[PDB]
């Protein structure tokens, strides 16, 4: 049995690898390298570009935290807005609140999410819901030209290096400024503070010059490079996203793996080596 | 440039690797097989018996987590026991402690802190403290005829496979809550929770049945397998080890880089599949 290894000069000198059981689906797409392969103990993994975006052994950790973060502060969410996310992860974890009126996902590469509908049904299952609206467009555009605002913004996107590229800069957040309501919450993918800690500083500066509260959170996942990954949390009011307004109880949220309650405000209490860092900007 | 892979049956079908600058060290003790290498990009690391023990970047998180827990929570300790720690970067974080009058340290492997002392002198530090005692023998033995007892006992084993085979059990757990004063604690080096599930069950039930308060905390620390490892941590009275009894405030703790007052408590706030697994126990 041979081995997939996910090397990167954005995490140079480290590697993390699963053992291959079968390779599933290959293919270049118009925007990036697409990999489907069945691990043998982490289940079916999504590739792009030599990156892993998901396994079924962990993905509820990142997704369940980046969407029940936002969604239990915000008091009655109705407009949600992914930006990436063709998985459908996200989305699968939305469509438990009953309060949801529109899900809009802006996914740029449409490949994305028909494999993800073909071989990962366990997480594209939200897609069926009738609230779901897909838009196959850069994320850059979509911002410039949508009519709407949104109670919440995730942004689920993949790395700086790819189609990305355009969603890490400070043109964007004012894109999302705008596009939220006057008391909106805007989450974001954010890199391991193991190893991203200037690039943590910047978009911590880039939101700072818009938001009034920035924060910043980490959740365990063991296939995201270091083993962890951050959340980059904005907020429009001065309370911020460290506290949720709601608890999780109903029957949609019996099933939840990662979050809960306490784990919300948990995952903001971060090393003292990285409150150090981001502490004068 | 070559590239260390950590591979192993305790975590089958994932691998870890670091590139090797350059090997600066290698033998086979009478105990495991020790390797010292320069990494590109985590400094130096040691790895016995193909697992990878401590690298300079991170391995203060580790550190630090194991320490300042049981130290904070502690009233006034006196006298402290590492088992195993060869490396000594425990002893380094115990040093700090000015109540401290006495540690003990018990490694079986005196290579281990011969190799210490000489490659990772920021690590091996504590060793010239006037107040170290070190002990070469296994831990099982030296807990059977210790006579003094300890206000905090830390359980710095490697894996279960290898010479910390004797440390994994109910028999072990016993003469640590009798190496241990009335009120004294224990904290022990507990696996990952995103693989070693059926482990950390096994060792809270052995935990329970002797100590009145058994806790599980979780720290994250890129070069152990899966991003991070779990403290396990027992008391003998009713109020455990979830919150300090102090603050770090004075010069021998400013420099610290993970632990803070808050990160205690937080570190025990556990993912929902977790406190599932653990709750009928
Ligand atoms: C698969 S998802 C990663 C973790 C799963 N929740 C990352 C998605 O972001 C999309 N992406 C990347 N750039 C953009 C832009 N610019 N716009 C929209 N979507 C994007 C990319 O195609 C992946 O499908
Ligand atoms: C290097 S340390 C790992 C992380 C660094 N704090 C693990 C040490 O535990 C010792 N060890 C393993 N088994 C025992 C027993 N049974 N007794 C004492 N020390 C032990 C082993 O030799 C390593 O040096």
């Amino acid at each position: 049995k041979k081995w997939f290894s996910e090397f990167s000069i954005m995490w140079p000198g480290q590697a993390f690898s699963l053992k291959i059981k079968k390779i599933l689906y290959e293919t270049k797409s118009k925007y990036q390298n697409v990999l489907v392969f069945e691990s043998t103990t982490y289940g079916k993994v999504l590739v792009l570009d030599g990156v892993i975006q998901l396994t079924e052994k962990d993905e509820f950790a990142y997704h369940e935290m980046m969407t029940h973060v936002p969604m239990t502060v915000s008091k009655e969410p109705k407009n949600v807005l992914v930006v990436g996310g063709g998985d459908g992860g996200i989305i699968r974890e939305l469509c438990k609140y009953k309060s949801v009126e529109n899900i809009d996902i802006c996914e740029i590469d449409e490949t994305v999410i028909e494999v993800s509908k073909i071989y990962f049904k366990n997480i594209s299952c939200g897609y069926e819901d009738k609230r779901v609206n897909v838009f196959i467009e850069d994320a850059s555009k979509f911002l410039e030209n949508v009519t709407n605002t949104y109670d919440v913004i995730i942004v689920d996107s993949s790395d700086p290096i790819g189609p990305a590229e355009t969603l890490f800069n400070q043109n964007f957040y004012e894109k999302i400024y705008n596009a939220l309501k006057p008391n909106g919450y805007c989450v974001a993918q954010c890199e391991s503070l193991w190893i991203h800690v200037g690039t943590i500083k910047n978009m911590i500066g880039y939101a700072k010059k818009l938001f009034k509260k920035v924060e910043y959170a980490n959740i365990s996942i063991p296939t995201y490079p270091c083993g962890c990954i951050g959340i980059l949390c904005c907020s429009k009011t001065d309370t911020g996203l460290t506290k949720p307004n709601k608890k999780l109880e109903s029957k949609e949220f019996a099933d939840l793996k990662y979050y809960n309650y306490e784990n919300h405000s948990a995952a903001f209490k971060l090393p003292a080596f990285l409150l150090k860092e981001i502490e004068n900007i």
